[PDB]
């Protein structure tokens, strides 16, 4: 009886329950830990699109292998939008769009008016009740970006230098004044470049850094690879991966685990950040 909307990644998963509640009924596509840039499409996610009252996705080919599919049946959170709001970067001619808009919370939260304009229209009886929902989620996504610039300003200028195995923090380091390097692009459908990782190695020893981060949805081997390489320069820079010491950028936590939630996903990193980089 209850609505179906089904969701590619575990991100619109909490959006949705923090806008709709219980109200609606969620069919998440892509489990959360997956990569949704190399994700395919099966029989059965295909029929869950078919199924479903209502299909809700990021855009910018960041399902990467459904955008044939999505466009088709589903409403990507970023159709409003526009150029300047957009991270580009190149990649064999063209102008490929970044599609991490996540952390760009003014980004988020348009998402997020997107995502509400959708649940009503499909709720028209719990129209009101959701918009209820989404004015206070909106003002804790405000209260989020006075958290994360608080918490940020504890880290020196020179130190301002984010390491990650791809370019998922690009909307994040131009809303706090950072630098990120990468060694691979913005799509994780590639192989890791060898001629990036010393890029990347010259770039750690240039700014003297000290610190890689880890992710939890690629193989940290790349950022052990990254570290043996710098000390081949010697070169010294620590590995932030142990345990349960990972940035999300692709996904959020299982439910229920620290990064859990989004907003809770998203001071995970920015704790992580500081106390290595501090
Ligand atoms: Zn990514």
């Amino acid at each position: 009886s209850k609505p179906r909307v089904a969701v590619t990644t575990s991100f619109l998963n909490d959006m949705v329950y923090q806008l709709a509640g219980d109200e609606v009924e969620r069919d998440l596509l892509i489990p959360a830990g997956e990569d949704p840039h190399l994700y395919v499409a099966k029989s059965s996610d295909l029929s869950k699109l078919q199924k479903a009252d209502l299909v809700l996705y990021h855009g910018l080919h960041f399902e990467g292998k459904m955008v044939e599919a999505l466009e088709k049946t589903g409403v990507a959170v970023s159709k409003n939008f526009n150029a300047k709001d957009l991270n580009t970067m190149d990649e064999d001619g063209e102008e490929i769009v970044d599609p991490h808009f996540w952390f760009s919370i003014p980004l988020y939260k348009s998402a997020v008016a997107v995502a509400s304009e959708e649940l009503q229209k499909l709720l028209p009886a719990k129209a009101e009740m959701i918009q209820k929902n989404t004015e206070k989620y909106q003002a804790q996504l405000d209260d989020l970006h006075a958290w994360v610039e608080k918490e940020l300003s504890v880290i020196p200028k020179e130190s301002r230098y984010l390491v990650t195995p791809h370019d998922a923090f690009n909307y994040f380091a131009a809303s706090y004044d950072f630098t990120l390097y990468a060694p691979q692009g913005v799509s994780t459908d590639s192989e890791v470049a060898n001629s990036d990782m010393i890029e990347t190695v010259n770039l750690i020893i240039d700014h003297n850094i000290k610190a890689i981060f880890t992710e939890s949805t690629t193989n940290p081997e790349r950022m052990k690879k990254l570290q043996e390489a710098v000390k081949a320069k010697g070169g010294q820079v620590e590995v932030v991966t142990g345990e349960g010491k990972e940035l999300f950028s692709d996904s959020l936590a299982p439910e229920g685990e620290e990064g859990d939630t989004f907003i809770d996903m998203y001071k995970h990193n920015v704790k992580l950040m500081v106390k290595y980089l501090k």
